[PDB]
């Protein structure tokens, strides 16, 4: 035990499926016995955009912004804005960051975009060198729970929306696998929307059910043929 | 042979290598005589976010806010906050849509992804039914324009980033094709932080080169085949 979580979580309405979801989380890793941290984007007003305002005093090449070099110098140097070292530092002491969020156009809102795009800068989440297996948040496990408008049906191979796991290799490749996380398996709560009340009560507790051993849990092998071979 | 043009432009840095990429379509196609608008987003700071600011009429459930219902309501009754309004003018009027931005962990900034979340809604860019070939904005050509931090090479199916063109199918296939956009071919301009500045010349050069005939090309077969192989 002496486990600690962070829920990344990316809905406006506390009554939402998504909300219903959070709060599972919340309450029964909080029953056993975890360290719980929520960060509540749209709560928070969480800036998404990044812009040279993420860098308090002197920047390294003022004539010509390039935000990902300028926030790996703010970032050694100590001068990143503080909504983004809040997020660091509540990161930094997760062992699993679960995110939350209703899948926008085959991803995360932009909101929690910009979460990703402002919090793993360069020096904090990966490096030169550190990324992929060895990048800096190696040790930590990360899950992304998703909610869908489109049904299972529709996220099949040669159906029309393809393979869920298709649009899942930006998000667990690209983005968490690059920054060292091990991923855990997906949670896919699909089409809550057009689903009856008594399949929606099955999703969320198919969701419960499964945080009760999610420290049990091996990691997915994060490859190309894991999310697009047979 | 009158054509507009909308580029949607995220780069914070008019001297950066996104901007020149900009600019050169800019001046290429005014020189065809083709109509140009771009929407500088950092420049207009636009809003990424997702939030109920963005219907200002009488909302359909006001107890349960849930985003995409109440745009699809706001925009049939025309009440959505006026800097959507604004870009779906934009969209509605162009034959082409040009994408130009850096890449952000294997898909847009923030920012840009805030643009197509909130201008993308139902009724305007797709209906039930009315989506994939049959969305609204059939007849309409989109083209991303993209720059990378990695190198051709690693975005190969045997390289540690997979194919390029794994990354581009929430961005081709789940949102422009689903809104009924065909799309053409993506330019991406690799790594050209890394490259020669007589490499990053000749990339420039490449896409102003390309620009000339673009009315000349054809759209992709935007499915699954495409973008991941047998
Ligand atoms: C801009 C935009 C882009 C989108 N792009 C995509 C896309 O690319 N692909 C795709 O598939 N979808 C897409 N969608 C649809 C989106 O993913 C879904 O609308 C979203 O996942 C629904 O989740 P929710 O939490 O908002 O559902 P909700 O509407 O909040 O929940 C559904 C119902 O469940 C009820 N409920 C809540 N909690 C419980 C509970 N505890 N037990 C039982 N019932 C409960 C709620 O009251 C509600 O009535 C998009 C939507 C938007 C707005
Ligand atoms: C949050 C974040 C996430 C990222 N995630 C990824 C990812 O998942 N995958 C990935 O591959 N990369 C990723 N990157 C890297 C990113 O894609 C690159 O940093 C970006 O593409 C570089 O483009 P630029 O326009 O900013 O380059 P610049 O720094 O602007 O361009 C490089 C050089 O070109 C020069 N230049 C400008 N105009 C010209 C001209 N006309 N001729 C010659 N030289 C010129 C500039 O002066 C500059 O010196 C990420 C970066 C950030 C910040
Ligand atoms: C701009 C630095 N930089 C690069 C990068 C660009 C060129 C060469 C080496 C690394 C990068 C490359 C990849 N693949 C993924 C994420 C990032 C990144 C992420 C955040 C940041 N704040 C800077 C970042
Ligand atoms: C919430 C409506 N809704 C749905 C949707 C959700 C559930 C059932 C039917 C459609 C949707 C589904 C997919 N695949 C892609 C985009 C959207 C979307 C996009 C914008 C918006 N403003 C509402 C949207
Ligand atoms: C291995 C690719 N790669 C990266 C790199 C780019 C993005 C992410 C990770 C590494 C690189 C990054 C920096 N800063 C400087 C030089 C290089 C480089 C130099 C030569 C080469 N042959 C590959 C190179
Ligand atoms: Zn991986
Ligand atoms: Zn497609």
């Amino acid at each position: 035990a002496g486990k600690k979580v962070l829920i990344v979580y990316a809905h406006q309405e506390p009554k939402s499926f998504n909300g219903s979801l959070k709060n599972v989380a919340v309450d029964e890793l909080s029953r056993q016995g975890c360290t719980v941290t929520v960060s509540d984007l749209y709560a928070m007003n969480f800036e998404p955009r990044a812009t040279d305002k993420d860098i308090t005093g002197t920047l390294s090449n003022p004539e010509v912004f390039n935000y990902g070099v300028e926030t790996h110098e703010a970032y050694k140097q100590r001068s990143l804005a503080s909504d983004i070292t809040d997020e660091q530092k509540k990161v930094r002491e997760a062992d699993l960051v679960i995110f939350q969020f209703p899948l926008y156009w085959f991803s995360v809102p932009a909101i929690l975009k910009g979460w990703m795009d402002r919090v793993l800068c360069q020096g904090f989440a990966f490096d030169i060198p550190g990324f992929y297996d060895s990048g800096l948040l190696q040790g930590k496990l990360a899950l992304l729970s998703v909610t869908t408008g489109g049904t299972a049906e529709m996220y099949t191979k040669t159906g029309v929306n393809g393979d869920s796991r298709y649009f899942l290799w930006p998000l667990q490749h690209g983005t968490l696998h690059f920054c060292g996380f091990k991923v855990l398996a997906p949670q896919i709560s699909f089409a809550p929307e057009i689903a009856s009340e008594e399949e929606r009560k099955g999703m969320v507790a198919a969701w419960s059910q499964r945080l009760q051993t999610i420290w049990k849990e091996e990691p997915i092998p994060c490859t190309a043929h894991w999310h697009f071979g047979q």
